[PDB]
């Protein structure tokens, strides 16, 4: 019945990590789509549409060491269709990061649930991969946006968000 | 209004680059399902898990390219679901070679109209941009998963699909 | 007799090609008469004096390309006058970047035009020269002057054209 | 029925790629014949000689990027004889370049052919490879030989074409 | 009324400097099209076609240093059509030469009289600026083309003139 | 008259020189069409590829040096149909080796035959040209092509011939 490596890895925990890489790849596809957004020629921030590039990258391979991580504990990934970002277009810079903020927090309380989730069924290895590979990396993302977002609003519209795009590509 | 730079560019094309995008996306998830697929313990074919991680990314890649020549030409980025794949394994090395066979030739058809799309709307430069970015690599990565099958049926499996796969590796 | 070289070579064309040297002539000497204005001691802005005596530099070049492909075909040369510019003056760089998208969204269409001939007349070689030499450059140089343009509104009169310039010049 | 890549690829183009796979072979032979008659002793012109050489070098790999391109595609070289030039003496080298000129615009017509071939059966691939691969590089040479038999007439005989030879070998 | 940094510059001068930009213009056409003439197919001296293209290139830069100095003095460039130059075909090496000494002679002129002008209006600025930068470079092409067409009729036409070529692209 | 080169060079010789160099040109052909097949998409046997298009160089390097070696002694090079190769499909990479060793047995004793031409002849010189130039080679030759056929009987097919192709790729 149980795959050769399984040890400790209860089926709750599984499915739970399967839920857990829909969603950051859910995450990657809306930060691809605010990158790409950036780059219309109506909009035209490069430093937006590469601060959102790189974020979109980070949640793909933050899905791929789960995925990774299932396989390496015996569990069978199970992939889902990833819907569709809610927007076509995302804003202004200021509205675009308060989007992203909103986003990670939503991906950060996951994780805490699925740290929870290890918790419960005693999974001392798997409390350890979370904190060390996710949980750390969403804090500092999260504090970074929240910077960014109060910058933002410092700076104002036209010139602010021109002088705040050209330091996010420096 | 039209946008800014938009000239000589179709609804048409612009409708029908935006499902090849959805398409190419659609393609490299297939190719992240059967690169872990080859990963797991019971599978264990780090050759297969390497070359369609590169497919994965290619195809991702060539979404990518799609988008920004959408951007480009005026024209705007709607994103729809990325279906999950068929299947959740993928079976043989053989098996995924056949099956990334079958995929790519779909790509190239899809590719192959939108390039009739681009002729029938006397779109020069969409033409050139297809024949260019993608038509070329397609031909070529179908005839290489050609000669891979040619050299699965030959090699058979067991042993032959190690030593396959450590070729792949290298 | 026809030249020792021509071979699928149209009088159409060949005519045509003529045409188009003289208008990228004419852009050339636009662009020459902004990159000048732009450093008129009452303007003086050097990003976009440079900005523009790069797009001067490469309509001429545009138009040697075009010269030199005419005599490899063995059409003949036919120079006509180079008109001076619809302005003296090219108003603030915002105005100036809008007086570029239209002179290069013209200048594209007829290149498309100049593809249309050869199209016309099955000249697949002229068709691949066309595409590969000038069709690709002219869709990014106004995706590029689009997104110039969106910037120039967004940071304003004053200080915003003031660092816009500066950014050029970087 | 079909070859595991076939796609999109019609019967007429693949009989008509090894037709003109024979008239690359027999232009590289005509080449090979005229280079060793350069290095005759009572010739003796070592840079019509090279320049000879280099041209049935050419030649030669333009027939083995078709044969490459039938495999490619899924279509079967089939090879035929190579006949022997029309001479075994070419003349002076006034008359060698006369005679490689009509051998050159043999050639590109047929190609212009072929493309007509990839034309009629929509094969847009096929169309790029032809104008990327042959057809500029056919304008190209139609040009050079023009500017040579020019130069040939103008230096005359004896001396000039002494002078001349040395100028090909620098 | 005045431009901030005008100082010493009169009207006549300023409006002479604008003729004088002009000619240079046409000078650099004219030149463009015999380095053009040269690269024909039954012309075919690369040699020639390179000189040209230097004189071409040598007479634009007079014309951009006179645009620069007009705007230093606070003058307003005003720019006129450039001319087609009086032939589409410029005859043999020796032919052309002739044709560009009386050229650089009516240039020269051209320049003195722009020289009498700052003379005559006290402009001591002026006049040392012509005198360092335009009419030292003049005696010398001057001088270099008349050397140049006594080598021409020495060497004489055919052989003569493929030589003189070879040695002026060395 | 004899040739201004000719010494101790008989007719009979002469003839038997164009004949090996026709001969050597119709073994480069077949190792072409061989070469070729083995990269079609159901063979896909690159390492047969590789080793079959450096035989074909090599004989072709043969044809060459014989027909500088004719002209060196005072002969005539007179070309003849280059042959289509027996087949258009070669089997197995086992097949195509004892193909190829009866290909290089049957030109050996040609050569064997063209040594004993010059001997009749006593032409010491041609007799040391053959010797050193052709004979040694092909000894070589003939001893490693009867080494693979041992081995890929040894290895057999399938999984044997998959790694014999990878070893000689190496
Ligand atoms: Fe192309
Ligand atoms: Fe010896
Ligand atoms: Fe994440
Ligand atoms: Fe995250
Ligand atoms: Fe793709
Ligand atoms: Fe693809
Ligand atoms: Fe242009
Ligand atoms: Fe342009
Ligand atoms: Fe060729
Ligand atoms: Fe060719
Ligand atoms: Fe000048
Ligand atoms: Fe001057
Ligand atoms: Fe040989
Ligand atoms: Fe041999």
């Amino acid at each position: 019945a149980e795959t050769m490596p399984r040890q400790n890895f209860h089926q709750d925990s599984e499915a739970g990590i399967n839920k857990q890489i829909n969603m950051e790849l859910y995450a990657s596809y809306v930060y691809q789509s605010m990158s790409f957004y950036f780059d219309r020629d109506d909009v035209a921030l490069k430093g937006f549409a590469k601060f959102f590039k790189e974020s979109s990258d980070e949640e793909r391979e933050h899905a791929e060491k789960l995925m990774k991580y299932q396989n390496k504990r015996g569990g069978r990934i199970v992939l889902q269709p990833i819907s569709k970002p809610d927007r076509d277009e995302w804003g202004s810079g200021l509205d675009a990061m308060k989007a992203a903020l909103n986003l990670e927090k939503s991906v950060n309380q996951s994780l805490l649930e699925l740290h929870k989730v290890a918790d419960s069924h005693g999974d001392a290895q798997m409390c350890d991969f979370l904190e060390g590979e996710y949980l750390e990396e969403q804090v500092e993302a999260i504090k970074d946006l929240s910077d960014r977002i109060t910058n933002l609003n410092r700076v104002g519209k036209g010139l602010g968000e021109w002088h705040y795009d050209q330091k996010l590509l420096s």
